DNA sequence: AAGACGTGGAC
DNA sequence: GTCCAGTCT
């Protein structure tokens, strides 16, 4: 970026962006630790919504140490919904090192700040960059767009080579007396104009410094590989009441909706037969099962889960064996379930 | 390294 | 219906 007038850059996006940034939660003071929790949350996943799971979490978890001190099935439950659930897990232990190894203090040092759990080199940026002027790149997927479109980046962005180009930009034209709004600012003109398909280029700000806008091939920008299928998924599940509660399991701590709360559910076309012979696997449980009530599809980012829903009926000898649990339905908001089983409940309650 | 890892805003 | 808003190791 020999040729690149840079201050008129940043003087003209930082003069956009001070007039149309957005009033949002996380905006409204720099504490080190909420600015963390909100470039957690916000990892692939979308501002608005964020916003709601943000301040709840917040008023639950005001402060670093009160989340390091939590347990983790009430960090768990706070995330619901969220997606991506190894990030809150990620972040829980990444609170109790700072919390021991740094005092508390969040590390201002992007070496040992990036040790943590969690924080790869997007949150690392835009944490240090916002919370203590660190010029420290945050370079995540609304910001290769931009930044492959003002300097016409025809690289597969998911290439090393060209990440570490990008980084090596946001250097060279970063505003050093700011470099927290630097960053939010990048992000935001991503966000509000320079939009994947479309892009807002006469209400830019930018738009005398843009290549792609020059050239006119800004829609053909950034180069991304197209999303290869995905497997599909045949899952049986199994809502059991035995009227005297239903019957849930708690999910493995590795892997796939880890920690999480669901229906007995099987992999499979005989759903009615396997999920009989697992129940009655478990100690002193006999069961018997009703024809299926719905069928409806749940996506993942790597994988599509294709669910059967089977009322039936339960009779217990006594305890009901870990990992399994009996929970009245008036107590089943307390527990922390994946998206698709919260469908799964709705559409056996509605079934009724 | 590749692939695992959730969900829905925005259109 | 399709895109796309990061980190693990
Ligand atoms: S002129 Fe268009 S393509 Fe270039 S930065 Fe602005 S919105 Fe994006
Ligand atoms: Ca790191």
């Amino acid at each position: 970026t020999e040729r690149f007038p840079a201050r008129e850059f940043q003087r003209d996006l930082l003069d956009w962006f001070a007039r149309e940034r957005r009033d949002l939660p996380w905006r409204k003071d720099r504490d080190p630790y909420k600015v963390w929790v909100s470039e957690v949350m916000l990892q692939q996943t979308r501002v608005e919504t964020v916003i709601p799971y943000f301040e709840q979490f917040i008023d639950r978890f005001p402060t670093l140490e009160a989340l390091a001190d939590a347990d983790e099935d009430e960090v768990l439950k706070a995330w619901e919904g969220l997606g991506y659930y190894s990030r809150v897990r990620n972040l829980h232990a990444a609170v109790k090192e700072v919390k021991t190894r740094y005092g508390g203090k969040v590390p201002d040092d992007p070496d040992e700040f990036s040790r943590l759990k969690g924080v790869g080199p997007y949150t690392v940026g835009a944490v240090l960059s916002l919370a203590y002027g660190v010029p420290e790149p945050a370079v995540d997927g609304s910001v290769m767009r931009v930044l492959s479109r003002l300097f016409l980046v025809t690289d597969d962005i998911a290439k090393p080579s060209t990440r570490k180009r990008f980084e090596q930009i946001v250097r060279e034209i970063m505003a050093y007396e700011n470099p927290g709004a630097f960053n939010e600012a990048l992000i935001e003109l991503g966000a509000l104009v320079c939009t994947p398909r479309r892009p807002s280029c006469l209400l830019c700000p930018v738009q005398a410094y843009c290549q792609a806008f020059a050239e006119g091939v800004a829609e053909e920008l950034p180069v991304k590989m197209k999303k290869t299928a995905v497997k599909q998924v045949p899952l049986a599940v199994a809502v059991l009441a035995d009227d005297e509660r239903v019957l849930i399991r708690k999910r493995d701590s590795t892997g796939l909706l880890a920690n999480l709360w669901e229906f007995p559910s099987c992999e499979t076309a005989d759903g009615k037969e396997k999920l009989e012979q697992m129940v009655g696997e478990q100690y002193g449980l006999q069961v018997e099962l009703t024809e299926p009530i719905v069928s409806f599809e749940h996506a993942f980012s790597h994988l599509v889960w294709q669910l059967t829903v089977f009322p039936g009926r339960l009779v217990h000898g006594g305890p009901v064996e870990e990992p399994y649990r009996l929970a009245p339905e008036d107590e089943l908001k307390a527990y922390a379930f994946p998206v698709s089983h919260q469908r799964v409940w709705r559409e056996y309650k509605e079934w009724a």
